[PDB]
């Protein structure tokens, strides 16, 4: 045979066949290897051996404990092959671990039933104690349906009339030599009733001698969930879909959060031909309409999507480059082939541009991050927002930006409404929607369970405010915003890039202070915030009687017609009294003038509204500056455009060091005190003063690449002020601790604890 | 003046002025003594001191640290006023502290300025820090807009042309007198041009003496929306909304996640007159448009309306009286008022009903839960689900129900397109949709926050699978009712009740095996689960050939006229030869009635097809029943709805008490060992067959009643099992935490540590 039929099946049905799995990601791996070596991120040889793979096998009955074999292809029982990976890639030269979990077409059509429930589990399991990633392949028919067939060809019907069976039946029931033979398997409950002539025995209820039957997957589903959702939490979760997932198979997949799809894949909940039965007409011909690449990858549930198997197997060892090996380690930081101090040469227009050009480049004018090194994961669901992962010096990157040009949306029929049509809708370029603040936050999150390093590119007038975004909660995805930078991980860094706008409550969602420990703030010198924009300030602010104020006092002829009407009212006052009235004619005339006083010092004032309303507009604008913002201490420090590259990566670095570091300080001290990180960067800042001196103490604030490369120093050397502080620090922690367990103690047991520890 | 004016222009307004909120607590407090003495759920008389206030002052310099006064009203110098508050209530007899929150319109309209802003954010660490729930009242007009005054006062202008100003101008500057008296201020920043004959200072940048005129009370918004973040992760926050909250605080209100909206107020982003100016007609006419009622209750941001604030007061406590007084107790559970061995009479059909009357009753026929104690949140929106909050017992319980009748949304035309038209929206029973799925993970979520024992009833065939719900993302919001049950912090018990069916991935969500720790399933006799309905399993399962055999072993003339043809196949077989062929006449006739024997016996098979139709429906009918669920060990056990209070009266019980001495063990424990729930749960039954007996050691699992008065007897007593083992157990795990930290540490310093014990 040689497995020759179980690789017809699965390429037949369009599936990769499960043993030829895990030599995808070999090929993969070498792929990376020289196409590294044409870059220069590494510079060794290919290893012989880039992957050794060791298959995990559940007990059937004791424990059901995992233990790892080495055994020829094509002998499993269950429906789920789960396999532990150890891939020698670029990025980790050494070795690196993950769990692989692949389901069976050619074994009941991938269907979930419970002994394939649990090696899910326990895998999942091996995968979380061990603190290694994990990467699902669904080729599932959801949960396993069955019919006990013991019954079915035994059961006999009670008629009404024997004669007629077209009229009616009463019950299902039993002949008693059918239950001599099924009643000591117990697959019926069963009641004894004299009905005719004859015993029988009334089927109340039908239970199999198989598993597998019914609600008993249904509750080994719920573990799978659960298990997946901590997964989500605890570990890095892939996920990959192939030829389909059917039910609760979607669900774990929607669980990963990170979904790969191959182009003629499906991911649905009920299939076309039920919904065809509920709706009563033929409105669906296909399951890629409910679940295809056209929906999925639309909505946000599809991450990426890939031609073949291959190629998504390529996709995901591309997301597994950015994350750390496990739980415990740094981020994977390769070697530098683009240099650090390079000009960033591609500006940002004021205009509507490609914000991927700033990132990547136009094959000229090279932009921000590394030649080649980004890729953005949903890029057809919430176009406002764009979301992706990169490398800047070798350090990964969660990269979020924001379009400029406006985006056309196409919102398809419902084939089951007669009157439902196609729609076309605007949206602006930057504006946070309902989409795109939902896209923003689960990016934040999922990089934050993978601990990349965030930086923000912001460039926000606010948020949306119209009736239908105000009906479509625009409120809850702005709030999952905060909450996501409030749960992160890893250090954020918010940029606002040339010619961009930071206004209204944008500024209170990514603001530093959301989360102190973790967010910081740069602008440009030609960027721009402020609580609203310069019309809206001088509509509420500078008013019609501050702009005639304004005229009265900066334009001569209205100077000298005030002057003209004020020396017209003090004739007014000296003129008091008028033969009799004679002094009064010329009073007279002085009102005329006095009316040719008044009236052409409002012509005046009209013709020069336009120009004093650009004053006002100039006037609240140099209010939005960046020199303000840095003055009042919104932002950290001005940075340049050309210049960004170099101090971002040292500053980043820094960061890193510094919080390795830092968790190292906050586990020595952990028998006596729980502490925060503002006493351990002190306890930093003194050792690294103790080292160089009270002179040379600034350049911990000032100087981001001297610092790292004293940490770096200093944690190689065992002999260094670092490690000998730590140590010491730690004995102190302890006799701190011993200390006060031991005053907590009776006087009774205190006595037994002195003689037979001092008897030694 | 005695506080006239502010007064009168809060009530003008339309508010209560903020010096006046707290004596309506009182008399709601009040009003509620009288109510439960009517029914009897307190008996004592009224005290004659209900509530206890104590402003909580901020300090302006220092540290910022909050100080408790009790001084006159009308003397604040900021916006907000924060109060601690004593309240004597009748769950909670003894006392009940809260920290309640308020705005100033009198002040600047309410806006948020930096100062506010720390009131804020102390008193909120104040609520945190004494772990005791908060209360907020909103009235504001946003983050707070200025500009600099002095430079308004005293620019000028740079013409092109000073005798035509309307031309244009180059640049805002300063003279040089201005400049000497602004210099030391640091209100401009400026280069020293000279132009035309004159010394002239450009105004590069606009910087204020004052502050709150820009990007800074955007930065202290952040620090209000992550605090009030953690507030929600850490206690029990209520937002109350009464005039309007536009911009931050409508996000602090969303951050609050309980919102009581008065019928008048309005929680915009944006106001209508800059929608219109961005859309340059009249598209709005109000802010109740984009804010209202109408809007806000129907899309679910805000929970209960009332139609003053003295109501939203009584709603405030009342939603207040369910959830304990702080982190670190137990709920409050009220007398018996309705006797727990009653008859819930009140049956549910299985016809379309209101779900609302099984659990409240109908003026007669009386529910499951106490008489009068149902409390809803979201009624208009989601209509499928039904969640809410009544009391069982004097219990506290979280309600989920499914609405079994056709609901009718009406989507309303959007004012800014023209072709938008309103549109109705039919949305079946018993089906999970995206709205409906989001609401039921809120509930659990806010539930779970307030450690709320939540009980599900359970009627649900599947979720929605059409093409516009999968564009919907129903995939996303059912994976989160999974991620909420998972994080539950409190009893679940989920119900099946009569007449209702839990179907599909469904039971995969509610199952108790997403968390085992916290969750339970029972059902009814007349209760019905499978994975599909009986027709689906009849299509995949029970198909033509199974009913064809059916047929052939069950009907009588099937079976005579089989027996025919197959002795004519034999009279075939016996006559094979055959002057010549003689006897090959009586072959053609038996050919022909042959043709006679298999034809009519095909007209019984389609004139028996409907009957054994429903035989396989039956048969497939017979695997959903309720003891095979019990037999597989889904459900926990069968419970009928005449007695299914009582019961679920004793287990809630049991568990709660069960839960309180789990973590008494588990916090008995914690210096040597970090004990799970099972331990905890072992080590109580030993302590209970240590007290009772061998003999009566299954009653932990069967009688509830007895665990309750067992546990409610030994928490008292400090002479009983459970005080002095638990004692114990301390003590030992004490010299377990000293012998190891001891065996951690170094010769020499162990020598110091004997020497200083036993120097005493």
């Amino acid at each position: 045979d040689y497995l020759q039929q179980k690789r017809f099946l699965a390429t037949s049905q369009g599936t990769t066949y499960v043993y030829d799995i895990p030599d995808m990601f070999r090929q993969m791996v070498e792929r990376r290897w020289r196409e590294c070596i044409e870059e220069g991120s590494v510079d060794g040889p290919q290893p012989d051996n880039v992957m050794t793979l060791v298959e995990l096998v559940v007990e059937p009955d004791g424990e059901r404990r995992v233990v790892e074999v080495t055994r020829l292809p094509g002998q499993n029982n269950v429906g789920m092959v789960a396999w532990r990976l150890t891939l020698y890639t670029p990025e980790c030269p050494d070795g690196r671990d993950i769990v692989l979990i692949a389901n069976d077409l050619t074994y009941y059509m991938g269907s979930f039933g419970p002994q394939e429930d649990w090696v899910y589990f326990k895998a999942s399991q091996y995968a979380r104690e061990l603190k290694i990633p994990r990467i699902y392949i669904s080729v599932n028919s959801g949960a396993r349906i069955g019919v006990a067939e013991e019954v079915k060809s035994d059961f006999n019907v009670a008629w009404l009339d024997a004669e007629r069976p077209e009229r009616g039946f009463k019950y299902l029931y039993l002949t008693p030599e059918v239950y001599s033979k099924l009643g000591a398997l117990g697959s019926v409950k069963t009641e004894l009733i004299e009905d005719e002539g004859e015993s029988r025995y009334r089927i109340t209820d039908i239970i199999g001698k198989e598993d597998g039957l019914g609600v008993e997957c249904l509750r080994d589903a719920g573990l799978i969930a659960g298990e997946t959702a901590q997964a989500y939490e605890d570990i890095v979760t892939i996920s990959i879909v192939t030829c389909r997932a059917i039910g609760i198979g979607s669900y774990i997949v929607r669980l990963g959060h990170r979904v790969i799809q191959v182009e003629s894949s499906y991911i649905i909940l009920t299939g076309y031909a039920a919904l065809n039965k509920v709706l009563g007409r033929a409105v669906y011909a296909s399951n890629n309409q409910l679940g295809g690449v056209q929906v999925m990858h639309h909505n946000g549930v599809s991450h990426a999507v890939a031609p073949s198997d291959l190629e998504a197997v390529r996709t995901a060892l591309r997301w597994l480059a950015f994350v750390p090996k496990d739980k415990l380690s740094t981020v994977p930081i390769l070697r530098v082939s683009d240099p650090v101090d390079r000009p960033v040469e591609w500006k940002p227009p004021r205009a509507a541009h490609d914000p991927r050009l700033m990132l990547a480049g136009d094959a000229a004018r090279a932009g921000f991050f590394d030649v080649g090194s980004f890729d953005e994961i949903m890029q057809p669901w919430a176009q406002t927002v764009i979301t992706g992962r990169a490398r800047l010096g070798g350090i990964p990157v969660g990269v979020i930006a924001v379009e400029t040009r406006t985006v056309e949306l196409t919102q398809p029929a419902d084939p089951a409404n007669l009157d439902s049509e196609a729609k076309t809708l605007q949206q602006a370029g930057q504006v946070w929607f309902p989409d795109s603040a939902y896209k923003t936050a689960q990016a934040i999150n999922d990089f934050s369970r993978e601990n990349l390093p965030i930086m923000i590119f912001a460039n926000w007038r606010g948020f949306s405010g119209g009736q239908k975004d105000m009906y479509e909660q625009i409120l809850k995805f702005g709030a999952e915003i905060v909450r996501a930078l409030r749960g992160a991980t890893a250090p954020v860094l918010v940029y606002i890039p040339p010619g961009a706008e930071l206004r209204g409550g944008a500024w209170a969602v990514v603001d530093p202070s959301v989360n102190s420990l973790r967010m910081e703030m740069y602008a440009d010198p030609e960027a721009r915030g402020g609580v609203l924009e310069a019309e809206g300030i001088v509509e509420v602010k500078f008013k019609q009687r501050d702009i005639l104020k304004t005229m009265h006092r900066l334009d001569p002829e209205l100077l000298r017609t005030g002057a003209r009407i004020s020396e017209l009212k003090e004739q007014i006052k000296e003129i008091s009294k008028g033969a009799g009235r004679a002094a009064e004619t010329r009073v007279r005339e002085l009102e005329t003038e006095l009316l040719a006083a008044e009236k052409t010092a409002k012509a005046r004032e009209k013709e020069l509204s336009p120009i004093y309303h650009e004053i006002a507009v100039q006037f609240a604008e140099l209010h939005d500056t960046a020199e303000r913002m840095l003055e009042k201490g919104c932002i950290f420090e001005i940075i340049p455009w050309r210049d960004s590259r170099r101090l971002f990566y040292w500053r980043l670095k820094r960061l890193l060091r510094q919080n390795e570091q830092e968790r190292r300080v906050q586990a020595a001290v952990k028998p006596a005190d729980n502490m925060q990180q503002g006493p351990a960067a002190a306890t930093l800042r003194r050792w690294f003063t103790e080292d160089r001196g009270e002179t040379q103490s600034h350049q911990w604030e000032h100087d981001n690449e001297a610092v790292c490369k004293w940490l770096e120093a200093q944690a190689g050397d065992d002999n260094s002020v670092l490690e000998r502080n730590l140590r010491a620090i730690h004995q102190d922690a302890l006799m701190q601790a011993v200390n006060n367990l031991v005053l907590e103690l009776t006087p009774s047991q205190r006595s037994e604890f002195i003689r037979k520890l001092s008897a030694l």
